[PDB]
């Protein structure tokens, strides 16, 4: 319990999200909540890059170009929310966007290409089983490299847990639960 | 080579009634979609697993008279066995309005087995907890949830579990159509 506010982790994010959104020509309303939520000081340097990766994913793969969102009947401006809070005895961190959602079709194609599953087993996979493929080491693009697989490995190294939720054209929500002690 | 799932379903109503009677449980058993077709190669493999799920619902799910009353629930419990085609899969569901899977019990067993520690246990999602039931050798015993999963997978199928405390449990199995 040598704690510090998660703001030490969150502070650099607004400017980075702003620049990233500009680089990929996306309109992003970035909201951070609960920056006062405290966490183990030893988590600060390990959780920073993983969270940044999730934010990048939201802006790059999630939030759609203004013209695409309109065709979908959604506001031109996309919304990306990073939040932290205390739940029970954990620090819960969420990264949520109202983007296009994870393309499960593509994940299955990747799973098959990487020999992680036979095509005959792909047809009956549940949504959660499909999304879980993102946590298999080596699944992310081969760039110290980033990727959801690395995010999960880091979260597990902190004795924590991670879950993903997503609905086509609705959005994506990643939740990380870290132990306080 | 397709046959109606009634090939598998027909013996369940009598077996459910018999089970409920022996276990002193009041159960209204509802079977739906008996005409749903599935590959003939699945028939001799899915029978025992499904019966085990029905058995689980009656034994571990539906609570005894006094307990349901205490929870504000009708004395007669409900057990629904369903079959249908969804997407391009045969979907079979087993649902009860019983006590729900005891997630704390699982967590305690996980800690005892040394698979998880106290701190980690508190971070687990409900699906992660329920999932331990699929781990070979995790539970008792010789059909177990781990055996049900293996058989389903061997048919290139998938299985998932959903449960809410004191609400009930629902197990879904998806089998290939092609
Ligand atoms: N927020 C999101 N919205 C939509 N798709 C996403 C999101 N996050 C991840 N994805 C999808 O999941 C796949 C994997 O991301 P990741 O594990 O970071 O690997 P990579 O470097 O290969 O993209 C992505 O390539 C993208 O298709
Ligand atoms: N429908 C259900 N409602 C409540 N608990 C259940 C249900 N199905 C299974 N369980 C719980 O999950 C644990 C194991 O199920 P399983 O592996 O099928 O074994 P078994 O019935 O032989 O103990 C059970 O011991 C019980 O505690």
């Amino acid at each position: 319990s040598h704690m510090v506010p998660i703001s030490f982790v969150f502070n650099r994010f607004p400017r980075m999200v702003r620049d990233l959104a500009k680089k990929m020509n996306k309109e992003v309303n970035f909201i951070m909540r609960g920056e006062d939520t405290e966490l183990d000081r030893t988590f600060v340097e390990e959780i920073g890059e993983p969270l940044l990766h999730l934010l990048r994913n939201a802006i790059d793969h999630g939030i759609e170009p203004k013209e695409e969102r309109i065709a979908k009947g959604k506001p031109p401006i996309g919304t990306l929310i990073l939040s932290a809070r205390h739940e029970g005895n954990n620090v819960v961190i969420e990264v949520e966007d109202d983007g296009r959602g994870i393309d499960k079709e593509k994940i299955i194609r990747k799973a098959i290409e990487k020999g992680l599953i036979d095509e005959s087993k792909a047809a009956t996979l549940s949504d959660q089983e499909i999304l879980n493929f993102l946590f298999v080491p080596g699944f992310s693009t081969k760039e110290r490299g980033v990727g959801m697989d690395v995010v999960k490995n880091v979260v597990e190294s902190l004795n924590g847990s991670i879950s993903i939720e997503s609905e086509k054209d609705k959005g994506t929500k990643v939740t990380i639960r870290l132990p306080l002690t």
